């Protein structure tokens, strides 16, 4: 009496940032490598926006970490954001998986991306609380419809889920569309917080449920499939909490190296 995966997999491969353990986070490389190349399910997507409005894919509000600038993306223009090197520092920080292709890699909008992997590709795209970037919802559901990604078709296979930690984002989008699948994020800590009442209310707008995975235990990953939730832990990178969990059985797992996943599925 449980929900599986809306794409036809029992373990789907959500590619963390893209394959953002070998190449620069939320870049064309990273998508690239993840969807091409290591034939992983989904490509992730954090949101950040620009100063004139642009939907961007960044980690952080800030792009200190993963460029050669300083700020907050939304005090930056999309011209000016696109003259930063979105790859360079990765190469530093991980030397065993330096490419000299990943310099002056660059960050990509939300829109660009649509575009680039296609209405056949599969999307797990993060949204914030409404006060950070007001709007920010529309847009989005604006860009996945003109990207023809919330045709009833589309959404139903599982091409969109839409994260969020913040319950207010997702029942806005709710609110506007029904039809796209949404996933509650949990905080470490945060899901042994929560009661039956709770997770029940969680259920009536988000299928999917996205805790930290060491928050899982046997025991309530149980609980929380036969409250109806897909279950997708974020971040595993270790290959023994890979099958473990699978044996718990979560539906998947956000990862940073998408073979490894992959490898645990078959072996
Ligand atoms: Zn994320």
């Amino acid at each position: 009496q449980w929900h599986t995966n809306l794409t036809n997999e029992r373990f789907t491969t959500i590619a963390h940032r893209g394959a953002s353990g070998y190449a620069p986070e939320h870049t064309f490389q990273a998508y690239d490598k993840s969807h091409n190349e290591l034939k992983a399910s989904y490509i992730e997507i954090d949101l950040q926006r620009t100063k004139d409005g642009h939907l961007v894919a960044m980690h952080d509000e800030t792009v200190n970490r993963t460029t050669n600038g300083h700020g907050k993306v939304e005090d930056y223009t999309l011209d000016e954001l696109k003259q930063l090197d979105a790859g360079s520092w990765f190469n530093k920080k991980y030397p065993k998986y330096a490419r000299a292709s990943y310099k002056n890699a660059k960050v990509p909008t939300l829109d660009e991306i649509l575009e680039r992997y296609g209405p056949n590709a599969n999307y797990y795209i993060e949204t914030k609380s409404p006060d950070v970037y007001p709007g920010m919802e529309e847009q989005l559901l604006a860009s996945l419809k003109k990207h023809h990604l919330l045709n009833n078709n589309k959404l139903k296979n599982g091409h969109v889920m839409i994260q969020s930690f913040s319950d207010e984002s997702l029942k806005k989008i709710h609110r506007q569309n029904k039809h796209v699948p949404l996933v509650k994020l949990v905080d470490k800590g945060e899901l042994q917080q929560f009661n039956d009442q709770r997770l029940k209310e969680i259920r009536s707008y988000a299928i999917g449920l996205g805790p930290d995975y060491t928050d899982l235990t046997e025991q309530n990953t149980h609980h929380l499939k036969d409250l109806g939730f897909i279950v997708h832990p974020y971040t595993v990178n270790e290959k023994a909490d890979m099958l473990r969990l699978n044996k718990y059985g979560v539906d998947g797992v956000f990862t940073n190296f998408a073979d490894k996943y992959k490898e645990v599925i078959k072996e």
